[PDB]
């Protein structure tokens, strides 16, 4: 895989895409392929009867966790040439939340909590690793693909940790990272805000773009003719729910690169 | 389409300056159109009486929230030229709220809260997005125009979120958020920051102009004749009652464009 | 109409320092300021009382716009005002205010900071914060109209020149639609419990400079300061800077006709 | 009178480092200089018992203030000098360590330091120019050790033609009750940060390859034009459990180059 | 010594590895040298039962203090390193470090359904170098003297050590026993070495952290010259503290660097 020059920027050598990225909570329900929830407003967190023996922090409902969302995008068909992701924007669709989510004695209820904002662009799904937040932390028992391994042994990045590839959307935000080690042909972005009680804070826009060249001037190659978009936010919860924007929008912007084959 | 710059003569440009007022939900029907509250203040957000059905955080008072500001600007008659923003201020009115606010036991209330602060500027409306909260939230029974559709499908842009152009001011700001996808010829901008109790900060001076030519060089082109201002900003809650600055103010300068017609 | 600027020579140069106090309004019986950086306590009056506190404080607790003037030397030619530093005089409060059984009280909530710079008075706008305040019953000049319709920008706003110290930071607002041949900026910050963070310096220059490379011109040979800046407040009082510092360098501006 | 600078030679220039300890007031009293406390922790912030006449917010223990720090540096001298000193450029940086256990807990809940913060410095041929003034109407500050501000506290809430000058001479100064004189120290720069509010919580960075330039407009650093460099500084991180914390210390080096003057 | 120039960048000259280095907190546990806890949540801070001596803002449980990770390499070696007039050496240009991190939510539990969060005092720290990092011992409060096992605990009357003076106690990073808490990096020493550090005080305050794949951190100095591996390796350093959560202390679950070294000529 040698990357020759770029072709110069033409009509038939240009294309353009714009998508709306849903979020995903888990589904509780068991189907046939597990069904993502598209929701930006999850169950309600809560520990369990007291009979019950489900510890919540440790196995949570598959209900009220966000899962990495993902979208695919295959280019016009077409010394070799090849499709180049060379730069995008991308944006977030929110909106502020004050009545709906009411009021004790007239003191307004906020969102607010625990925050990740993150997005990958890439040429092969997104590279993960699997993590324990806790030494006691499983995951749901439903829908999740939760990280193989002793927990006791997973919170911190050792040679048992387990790899994977967010080929589907069933990858909890809470228990996979992205891969430092790999991601090749890749560029993400991650912004994680702890705290219980945390603002969040959303800007968006329509006059920004984000270029996507590496050192040598490189942007993402769809080796395979796809670009695959992986992405995750979270704005904090509301009334033991968590939210989420409504959406994460993408533009595209392709040229065409010539590669040794 | 779009030609060169007219040269910059004195019959060429033109400057305005206008104050854009904030815009609150009128609870009062008509008799013709409804009535905008032009008010920095709303009435006080609280639970209806123990016996009422009435849930407030699913169809609140129109009093309650603020909804999209709305100005137009038509430059003079051109003796084809076509007039081209491309550059403004704006600028938020605004002072400390202290005394104002009251106290208790000497204990001084503040303004604090869940914010946003929005503009728009373009040659044909703002293009917007219709969405939920909540998988409950309605919106108020009277004044605004709420997004269509069943709430429960609502809160994830889907390919039933239904589409709309602000051209009244009765687009409640906590249902439609701006269309990434569509306004074209349009720059805007937003910021929404959450949390019950968050302070907001507003800078302002007389120095400072934003520039709005795209990656071409081009403004917003007022090909019918108008230019599009829609605005919007909160800056929290006091005694349970929204705030708003007193006005945003704004100057637009207008060059004149060569159009190829 | 404006030419060019003169040659930056001795006589052509001029530097002033100065301190500006912070104004706090007058209860007592023209109307004389208090220049405290510390007011009165905010605090509601007795059951029986029909004055209502959050409609009329006391003048006691209002921060009002400091005013300065300075006319520089006798000089066609006209003095410009190119550049600027301003500085805040402030010390951290800790033990000043006082403590709950080894709790320390801090200063916090709302805060202004706003200066202006200009070749005639602040133009200022009336508003009302809320549908029921007046302001004060005494010193501070409240802008005319009923409250209920001066919470928006509009044709009953009230416009006015900030030439004394009576216009109270809580109800006039820079007019942004006026004040040509000035240079003002503010930072409002809400919130009852906001730490407020000030930093300052002695190496750092504001320019002054419009588009065209226009400073202030004072036309009528003088130069007006307004400002006005506000911490927060400790045990119901609100808290200022001691003082705002300004160092101002003239230089000379031919001015056609 | 300032003219070229000499070219860098090894001669001609000369570094230092040194860490400058936090000063907190001494009530053992006096006869005699009064000796500072060289603590990055100050005794607890407390009302007096209850009847007592001494009002702490008014007139607290010495115990519980920060003073500025000072330090003196005499570069080496210059054969037949005139030559003077130029501080060109510098390096600080706080030395900090994040505060956990030491703090205590509540029935498992953590401590933290947070409060009303300082962070201060200033470099300069001769001793920082100072300006008295109280925070309040009837603050007086520590019946000893401090040198106070001379007045009546209730005219010195504001800059006015009473407000006492000074140079910081000594160690005795309270950050609390004297600030840098904007309207003098010539011949000088200084930096200051204040955070208010009870509970905020400290942000410090540190790092080894940052250096803060010192030339003025017309590229002069500090002339050493008595043969000495005044470093004077103070900081405050906030409070934890009543009790005032700093840095440990604070570092400098100090870069100098030789000014010809005439 | 005396630095000459950089060696041409080229195939043979160039050395990259990347690494994860494990957060490190203290183990109680007692022979031979003590071992590090390997984990990213220490056990939690609680005093001892009314009927103990035991102060735990004192001397806390190793348990319950991170300390310094380590972690060293050792490029390969050099082919013709020494000449007549000088040799070749690793030098170390330029990296990528990155904090590996989720957000905690549901693993924190809830009371009555108010979701528990991460936050508190805060530690971001690393530190790259041609030699261990040099390091000055202190304490918090005039009465900390560190946990009891595991830490090497600063030497010295604790009254004495909670400012820098002639009694502050200099040491080198060279076990991964140093608490973070007691021993911060020694600014007159470090030469040969970059590092940098945020710290956060506060009971409640939440941690921000950034990570991404686009963005170095170049590592020369006024004269660009870069970490030297004089004695053929290369030191990292490093700790990271997010805050607490229900008592016990959160860290991240791995730093990770990438490391960039060219050849440097230097005069014997």
């Amino acid at each position: 895989v040698e990357v020759l020059a770029a072709v110069p920027l033409s009509e038939e050598t240009e294309f353009k895409v714009e998508l709306f990225v849903k979020p995903v909570i888990g589904n509780t329900t068991a189907a046939r392929e597990p069904t993502p929830h598209y929701w930006s407003i999850s169950s309600a967190i809560h520990d369990k009867e007291s009979g019950s023996s489900i510890k919540v922090e440790e196995t949570p409902d598959a209900d009220t966790t966000v899962c990495y969302s993902l979208a695919e995008i295959a280019p016009p068909d077409i010394d070799m040439k090849v499709w180049e992701l060379y730069r995008m924007e991308t944006e977030l669709l929110v909106v502020p939340l004050v009545n709906a989510l009411g009021n004790t004695n007239g003191v307004v209820h906020g969102l607010a909590g625990t925050q990740l904002y993150f997005w990958a662009v890439g040429g092969q799904p997104l590279d993960v690793v699997g993590v324990t937040p806790t030494d006691k932390y499983k995951g749901p028992t439903t829908y999740t693909i939760n990280p193989p391994g002793d927990p006791r042994t997973l919170h911190v990045y050792n040679s048992n940790t387990p790899k994977a590839k967010v080929t589907s959307e069933r990858y909890s935000v809470e228990s996979w990272a992205p891969d430092p080690s790999r991601n090749d042909n890749c560029r993400y972005f991650g912004r994680v805000v702890g705290g219980a009680a945390t603002p969040p804070v959303v800007s968006y826009g329509n006059n920004s773009t984000i270029p996507l060249l590496d050192e040598n001037g490189i942007g993402i190659l769809c080796l395979q003719g796809r670009l695959y978009i992986t992405c995750a936010d979270m704005l904090g919860t509301a009334n033991s729910r968590i939210h989420t924007p409504m959406a994460r929008f993408f533009r595209l912007h392709f040229r065409q690169r010539r590669v040794k084959n």
